[PDB]
RNA sequence: ACAUUUAACUAAAACCCCUACGCAUUUAUAUAGAGGAGACAAGUCGUAACAUGGUAAGUGUACUGGAAAGUGCACUUGGACGAACC
C-alpha cells in the first residue's frame, strides 16, 4: 500500500537513480546532491519504481504529482484488479450437536460466496472414542450442502498425529461450475 | 278467545276455553393441529452477568441477530473517578 506523494528532505538510501521532470535520465548521484536540484527548481522528488534495485526517483512539481494518481483513480475504478482471497477457520468437535453444525454451516455458505477460503479442523470430542470413518463424513456433510457452490481444494489429512482432521474449502471456479452444470443437465433432461 | 240459562205450592238443577320449544338460547366438554411454563439434568455452540467481569451495569422504546445478546435516543445509580495544593 503506496500513494504517489512525495518522499520529503529526507532520503533514506545514499545513492539514487535520479529522473528528470521531462523524463531525462540524469544518472545517479549523491543523495545530498538531489536536494540541491529541489531547491534550485522547487520540485518533489517522487519513488516511481520501487522494485528496481537501484534506487529510481522521478523530481516533478505539485500539479505532475497531482495528474499522476488522479490517473491511477480511474485505471482501478476501469480495471480493478483485486485478487486477494481471505483465510477463514473453523475448529469443529466430533461430537458438535446438529443444530451448531447447521448454525456453522451456513455461515460456511456465505464464505464461499464471497470466494473465501475455509480452513475446516474437527477434533477429537471430549471424552469421546472415536475413529476417522465418521470424523471424516462431516466433510461430506457440509459439502452436500454446497453441490455445486463449492468444492475440496485439499482433502483430509492426520495434521496432528490422527487426532485431528483439516480440509480446505473453494468456490467452484467459473469453469468447473460450467461442467457441473453441463452434467446436471443429462441426467435429467436426456432421461 | 268466552258466556245467564232452566226454575221457583219446601227449593233446586245446570258449567269444565285455545295457544309454547326453536337451524332459538346459555354454558361446558371431547377431538386435528400449534405453542408456552415448570421439573429433571445430559450433551452441544458460545461466554451475556457477578471484579472497572475484560465494551460499568440497568430501565423504557425501536431496529437487528444462531444464541446468550448488540446498537441508537433519553433516563437512573442499585458504578467509579483514587478526594490539601502541587
Ligand atoms: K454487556
Ligand atoms: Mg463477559
Ligand atoms: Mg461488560
Ligand atoms: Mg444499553
Ligand atoms: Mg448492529
Amino acid at each position: 500500500k503506496t500513494a504517489f506523494s512525495n518522499v520529503g528532505r529526507k532520503i533514506s538510501q545514499r545513492v539514487i537513480h535520479l529522473f528528470d521532470e521531462k523524463g531525462n535520465d540524469l544518472g545517479n548521484m549523491h543523495r545530498a546532491n538531489v536536494i540541491r536540484l529541489m531547491d534550485e527548481r522547487d520540485l518533489r522528488l517522487v519513488q516511481r519504481n520501487t522494485s528496481t534495485e537501484p534506487a529510481e526517483y522521478q523530481l516533478m512539481t505539485g500539479l505532475q504529482i497531482l495528474q499522476e494518481r488522479q490517473r491511477l483513480r480511474e485505471m482501478e475504478k476501469a480495471n480493478p484488479k483485486t485478487g486477494p482471497t481471505l483465510r477463514k477457520e473453523l475448529i469443529l468437535s466430533s461430537n458438535i450437536g446438529q443444530h451448531d453444525l447447521d448454525t456453522k454451516t451456513k455461515q460456511i455458505q456465505q464464505w464461499i460466496k464471497k470466494k473465501h477460503l475455509v480452513q475446516i479442523t474437527i477434533k477429537k470430542g471430549k471424552n469421546v472414542d472415536v475413529s476417522e470413518n465418521e470424523m471424516e463424513e462431516i466433510f461430506h456433510q457440509i459439502l452436500q450442502t454446497m453441490p455445486g457452490i463449492a468444492t475440496f481444494s485439499s482433502r483430509p489429512q492426520a495434521v496432528q498425529g490422527g487426532k485431528a482432521l483439516m480440509c480446505v474449502l473453494r468456490a467452484l471456479s467459473k469453469n468447473e461450475e460450467k461442467a457441473y452444470k453441463e452434467t446436471q443437465e443429462t441426467q435429467e433432461r436426456d432421461t
